[PDB]
């Protein structure tokens, strides 16, 4: 299953560029035989050893093979990919929505119910992943997209599966990597990593999403590492002065240090303020 | 000690970038004044709550504090400290030799004790340091430039000190932070930290000096973490085919995980290969 080695340029019309992380950079984009749009991602190649720039091979097809794996509605989608000398190009599903948090932040007010629609479509999303046993590692307000922003009720997309790694059972797995703020303790205290750690972030995201606080965003990294560690936050009613103790709960049980006390996502998804049992 | 709050360009004559960070640019400058030339380092001030853009205050200040109480030869200075209300303007003394590395590379062969010679300059700078109880927490080859390449034996030149921190008795201090390949392992296994850190680097600087191979370069961040907290590297004769033990020696005794077991600067120092007792 390699990578058609001809010029993207072909068969597709690059056009603006839409985004571009590090050694990866994104450009809207055209299939000639469709008039079809869409986003296709260059990923920089590396150059060879302690290659200050570009994707390792392993991180590179690391990231392909996942992307093929999945095919979910709440799930960004890869078209094709391509690769030549100096990146590797991958067809990908385009995302128009923006920002699932730019979105809310025209919306001036957020109901609960209405809230935890948004999550749960994370949630349905996520569970195929983890079912496919794997884990984005990468969870983040900024990689969660809308399809089309114009609908009362958008279409969540996670995207950006650079850090998504396939879990194997018995097989350990440990590293350092994501945003400070989104990332659960097994990662902080290097310490064995598991689909668990996807579910943090949920929280996380949760707590952002309903109180519009973060709660562990400390001053400085030093600071913040501390608070995940030390799991400190609390439900300051500045902001949880209106939210239900059902929302409430939901966050603690996925703030949680410990892993499989941790909900799992099946845990997470019948959970009352979710899935209302009555 | 405030910050001057006035503009840069009305007393300095800004010119080209010379680098940039990510909250902070570089650039060439003049000291209007006497037509003197000064590096130019912009720190954009942070945005506010979770901005992904800017540096803390705290961060700034921790710097430039820092910055003021060093004043050795080995060691970069700040001239001085302007501040508006996007950036942080710091005048820094300007080094042209560029990075140490480069250099050597246009020489062929290297003699160990003309080796021993940078490397231990490195260590006079290292101590003055110390001695302030201060910790460079960033040591590295891009950081270790020359003031003028045009001697024979090169003035080396410690900069960067954003990662600088000043340590305290009896006050624990721990983060994550730096490139994966120079870290010690109380770092990469949030613990806590001490002057102990910078002398790890020194070790791996030396390793990829004299063998041009690195210690524990891996083919992932996710492989080195593990190389470095495991500490498995060689002594590889396909590098360390002409190196003496001394050499090696000297090298052992800087990568050690255990923090009091592995050499103090002032110990470093007073090591044959450096200091040649007899």
């Amino acid at each position: 299953e390699p990578f058609k080695q001809q010029k993207v340029e072909d068969f597709y019309d690059i056009g603006e560029e839409l985004g571009s992380g590090q050694f990866a950079i994104v450009k809207k984009c055209r299939e000639k035989s469709t008039g079809l749009e869409y986003a296709a991602k260059f990923i920089k190649k590396r150059q060879s050893r302690a290659s200050r720039r570009g994707v390792s091979r392993e991180e590179i097809e690391r990231e392909v093979s996942i992307l093929r794996q999945v095919l979910h509605h709440n799930v960004i989608t890869l078209h094709d990919v391509y690769e030549n000398r100096t990146d590797v190009v991958l067809i990908l599903e385009l995302v128009s929505g923006g920002e699932l948090f730019d979105f809310l932040a025209q919306k001036e007010s957020l109901s609960e119910e209405e809230a935890t629609s948004f999550i749960k479509q994370i949630l349905d999303g996520v569970n195929y992943l983890h079912t496919k046993k794997i884990a984005h590692f990468d969870l983040k307000p900024e990689n969660i997209m809308l399809l089309d922003k114009n609908i009362p009720i958008p279409h969540i997309k996670l995207i950006d599966f650079g850090l998504a790694h396939e879990i194997e059972d018995g097989v350990e797995f440990k590293n350092i990597f994501g945003t400070p703020e989104f990332v659960a303790p097994e990662i902080v205290n290097y310490e064995p990593l598991g689909l668990e750690a996807d579910m943090w972030s949920i929280g996380v995201i949760t707590y952002i999403l309903l109180s519009g606080a973060s709660p562990f965003l400390g001053d400085t990294k030093q600071e913040t590492l501390a608070n995940i560690t030390s799991v400190s936050y609390d439900f300051d009613e500045e902001f949880f002065s209106h939210t239900s103790e059902l929302a409430k709960d939901f966050i603690r049980k996925l703030l949680v240090k410990e892993t499989r006390k941790r909900l799992t996502i099946q845990e997470a998804l019948r959970h009352p303020w979710i899935t209302p049992v009555d």
